[PDB]
C-alpha cells in the first residue's frame, strides 16, 4: 500500500487559446504526476463528451469546474489506495464509474487527465520513462522518433482568414534524425514568413491557433506553391512532403449535401464531393502530398473509400472526425475500406487504454497512425512520449511556433537524446 | 557528497518563435532539474551577451551549439560534486569562469540555465517549492500573487502590423485573487477578439509573438478605446488598469534624435521626445494607465526623469532597456530619478544572484518590480515562482494565449492553490 495512489486532485487551468481546461495530479510516494487535457475547435460529432459548465458568468460558459469536481469528488476518491500499474483495470473502473457510452456523466475531460496521470505514476513506479512504460502497455516492438507534420499555413476554424480548409502542413520526410527534421521544419517556417510578408504584406504573418501563418488567402490551392517555394528557399528541395487536413465536415451542409468553400465569408461557394475528388487527385499529382486528412464529411464513408482507393500507394487517407480514435467507428472504416491512417487523439476517446486499443486495431489492419495534438493545447507533453511508445513514425503537434507546440517538439528532442544515434527515425513509407 | 551536483547537461531546444535556445539539466540524487533560457527581440544594447553560433547553414546563424558546448565542457564539469545550496558561491564561480563584464566568453545564455537549474536542485534539497527557496535567498518577508499585466494588442517588433509601439496591456488590478485576475483577463481577451473582428475584419484577429492581437493599426492612440470597450463588454468596468510598453529605443534614430512612429512602413513619421511627453500625459489623463515602460530611448535618462516626475503618484515609469536588470544601470537610474519601477529580466543579467540583487536594490530605493518574460519564450515557468518569491505584486508574461504564456499563468494558479485563501494578491498601490 505504500506504493499506491496517495492523492488525486483536479484543477481548472488555461489552454493555449485562453479557454479553461482540466489538469489532474496523481500523487504517489514517487512524486506528483501532472497531466492536462487538450480541447478541439473542429470537434467531431462522435467525439467523447467534453464537459463544460455553461455558466454565462464564467468564461462565457466554458468553465470546467464540474469536470474538476468529478475528478475531486468522484474519480479521485475511487483511485486512492489503488495500484497505478493496473492501467486497463483503472481505466475500466473509470468507464464503469461513468456508465455511459460517451463519458457524458463524468466527462471525458475528467476521466482522461486521471488516465494520463496514472500512467505517469506507473512509469515512475517501474523506474522507466513514460515512452518506455507506454511501449510495454502497447506491446510495441520498436520505438521510433516520428516525422513531425508541421501545420504552417493555418485556416478553417483555426484562423484568421477566408481559407476554408484547415491545415496545410510540411513534413521533413527525408530527414535522417528528429534533430534534423525539427531544424529543417523551423528553417522552412522562417523562409515561409519572408515569402508571405513579401506577397501579402506585414499584416499577413501573424499566427493562427497552431502557430501557422494566417495569410489573407481564400483559395484552397493557393497555399501549395508557397510551401514549395519556402522549402526551396530554405535549402531543402526534395527533403519535404506535404500533409493536408481539410476538416471538410466544418464546410459541409447536410441538407444541400455540398461543401461551402467560403463559409467564413458573406457569400457561399457551394462545391460537390466530386468537385473535391478532382481537386485532391490534382493536388496529389502536382505536389508531394503524402497525406490527406478528413477530405470528406465525417459520415461520408463512400467518399472516403473512393479517394482512399484512388490514391492507394501514393497518399494515405487519414480519418480524424470519421474515426474519432474509437474502435467502433474504426471497425466501420475498416469494413468500408474508408481510410488507411488513424489520427490518434487521446481526448476523442478519453482513456489511455482505449486510445492504445485503437492504435493496435488500426496497425493490425495495415493502417498508419498519426498521433495528434488538439488546436486547443497546453504545456502538457504526453503525446511526445505516446507517439514514440507506439512507434508510429508520424506526429502532428503544430507549426514550430507557440509553446504548446514547441513543448512537444522539445520533449521529442529529449527522448531522441535518451535513445541515442541508433534510434529509428521517420515513417518508412515516406523515407 | 551524495547530495551534491551529479550531472550537468545542456541542449539546444526551440523557443516559441521556433528559434534555438539553451536548456540545462542539473541532476542530483533528488532528480533532474531543468531550466530553459528565454530570448528577446527588442533587446537592449546593455543586455548581457546572448551567444549564438552564426553558422548560416543552421537556423540562418541562430544556433546555440557554442553556448550548449560551454555548459557541457566548461561550466558543467566545474559544478560536479558541488553543493547546489550555495547559490551566491556557484553564481560567482560562473561569473569568474567567464571573466568578462558582459558574459561574452561563455554566454549569458549558457550561465543562466545553470544558475536557474542549480536553484531548483537546491529547493528540492531543502524540500520546499522553488518560490519558497527563492524567497529565502531574497530575504522576502511576504509572498504574494502578482497582478498579471496581459499584453493583448501586440505591436512593434512583436507583430504583425504598422503599430510602432510594442505592448498595450490590461491588468485586473481590482481582482481579489489570482484566480479571478486570470479569469477576468481571459474574459476581456475574448471580448476583445470580437470587437477587433467587427472593426477590422477576420484577418485582424491572428496573434503576435506574445499572444496579443495583431490588428492592422498604425496610430499609437488607437488601441486604447478598444481596450476600454473590451473591459466594459466582458462585464469588468472599473476592475482594470492599462500598462504600456513603448519600447521606444526601437523607433529611435540617434543621429536625428527623434522617434519614428512609422518605422515598419515605407515612409517615416518623425516625432520628438517632447511630442511623446504630451502623448504620455494625455494617455495618463484619458485612461487608467498605471504603468508606462521604456517611454524613451535606453540612454535618455533626462527624458525618463521628466516623465517619472510628471506622472509621480499616478503612473509608474518602468525601466527595461534603460536598466537591463543590472545594478550599475539601476544606480544611474536612481541617481537621476530616471524611473521608479524595474522590469526584471533574468536573462538581461544572466544569474539568479544578480537578478535578486537588482530586485533588492530597486525595492530598497522605493521602486516597484515587475517580473517579466521575453518575447521569445519557452514552456519554462521559472518566472512564476520568481515573482511570488520576490513578493513584488507585478508580472508580465503575455496575453492569456499561447502555451509559453499560459504555462506561467497556470503555474501561478498552482502556487496560489498551495498558499491558500489567506495569501496576498495584487499590487497594493493599484488595489
Ligand atoms: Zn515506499
Ligand atoms: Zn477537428
Ligand atoms: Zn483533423
Ligand atoms: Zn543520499
Ligand atoms: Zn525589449
Ligand atoms: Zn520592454
Amino acid at each position: 500500500s505504500h506504493m499506491t495512489i496517495q492523492k488525486v486532485h483536479g484543477r481548472e487551468v488555461l489552454d493555449s487559446r485562453g479557454n479553461p481546461t482540466v489538469e489532474v495530479e496523481v500523487t504517489t510516494e514517487k512524486g506528483v504526476f501532472r497531466s492536462a487535457v487538450p480541447s478541439g475547435a473542429s470537434t467531431g460529432v462522435y467525439e467523447a463528451c467534453e464537459l463544460r459548465d455553461g455558466d454565462k458568468k464564467r468564461y462565457v460558459g466554458k468553465g470546467c469546474l464540474q469536470a474538476v469536481k468529478n475528478v475531486n469528488e468522484v474519480i479521485g476518491p475511487a483511485l486512492i489506495g489503488r495500484d497505478e500499474l493496473k492501467q486497463e483495470e483503472l481505466d475500466t473502473l473509470m468507464l464503469r464509474l461513468d456508465g455511459t457510452p460517451n463519458k457524458g456523466k463524468l466527462g471525458a475531460n475528467a476521466i482522461l487527465g486521471c488516465s494520463m496521470a496514472i500512467s505517469k505514476a506507473a512509469a515512475a513506479a517501474k523506474g522507466v520513462p513514460l515512452y518506455r512504460y507506454l511501449a510495454s502497455l502497447a506491446g510495441t516492438k520498436e520505438l521510433r522518433l516520428p516525422v513531425p507534420c508541421f501545420n504552417v499555413i493555418n485556416g478553417g476554424k483555426h484562423a484568421g482568414n477566408a481559407l476554408p480548409f484547415q491545415e496545410f502542413m510540411i513534413a521533413p520526410v527525408k530527414a535522417t534524425s528528429f534533430s534534423e527534421a525539427l531544424r529543417m521544419g523551423s528553417e522552412v517556417y522562417h523562409s515561409l514568413r519572408g515569402i508571405i510578408k513579401k506577397k501579402y504584406g506585414q499584416d499577413a504573418v501573424n499566427v493562427g491557433d497552431e502557430g501557422g501563418f494566417a495569410p489573407p488567402i481564400k483559395d484552397i490551392n493557393e497555399p501549395l506553391p508557397i510551401l514549395m517555394e519556402a522549402i526551396e528557399e530554405a535549402g531543402h528541395r526534395g527533403k519535404f512532403a506535404i500533409c493536408m487536413d481539410c476538416a471538410a465536415s466544418e464546410t459541409y451542409d447536410e441538407k444541400k449535401q455540398q461543401y461551402n468553400l467560403t463559409f467564413k465569408s458573406p457569400e457561399p461557394t457551394w462545391v460537390t464531393a466530386e468537385q473535391l475528388r478532382e481537386t485532391y487527385c490534382k493536388w496529389a499529382h502536382d505536389y508531394p502530398i503524402v497525406s490527406i486528412e478528413d477530405p470528406y464529411d465525417q459520415d461520408d464513408f463512400a467518399g472516403f473509400a473512393g479517394i482512399t482507393e484512388a490514391l492507394k500507394g501514393k497518399t494515405q487517407i487519414v480519418g480524424d472526425d470519421l474515426t474519432v480514435t474509437n474502435t467502433e467507428r474504426i471497425k466501420m472504416a475498416i469494413e468500408k475500406k474508408a481510410c488507411n491512417s488513424l489520427l490518434l487523439k487521446i481526448n476523442q476517446i478519453g482513456t489511455i487504454s482505449e486510445a492504445i486499443a485503437s492504435s493496435k486495431l488500426c496497425m493490425e489492419n495495415g493502417w498508419s497512425v498519426m498521433v495528434s495534438h488538439r488546436s486547443g493545447e497546453t504545456e502538457d507533453t504526453y503525446i511526445a512520449d505516446l507517439v514514440v511508445a507506439l512507434g508510429s513514425g508520424q506526429i502532428k503537434t503544430g507549426a514550430p511556433c507557440r509553446g504548446e507546440r514547441t513543448a512537444k517538439l522539445n520533449q521529442l528532442l529529449r527522448i531522441e537524446e535518451e535513445l541515442g544515434a541508433h534510434a529509428k527515425f521517420g515513417f518508412p513509407g515516406w523515407s
